[PDB]
């Protein structure tokens, strides 16, 4: 397991708008607990899967 930014398959860090999504959405990624890192980032869990895909080197694309 890991922490981390938790992107969709073509690297899409799933962004928020509050703490709370993150949260909720973390916990379905298979993550523990996770807030929301605004800064210009995205959302960040806490008990992702080992191999879960984050963020790598990519910008999030459709393909």
């Amino acid at each position: 397991k890991k922490d981390g930014y938790p992107v969709d398959s073509g690297n899409c860090k799933y962004e928020c708008l509050k703490d709370d999504y993150c949260n909720d959405l973390c916990l379905e990624r298979k993550a523990d607990k996770g807030y929301c890192y605004w800064g210009k980032v995205s959302c960040y869990c806490y008990g992702l899967p080992d191999n879960s895909p984050t963020k790598t080197s990519g910008k999030c694309n459709p393909a």
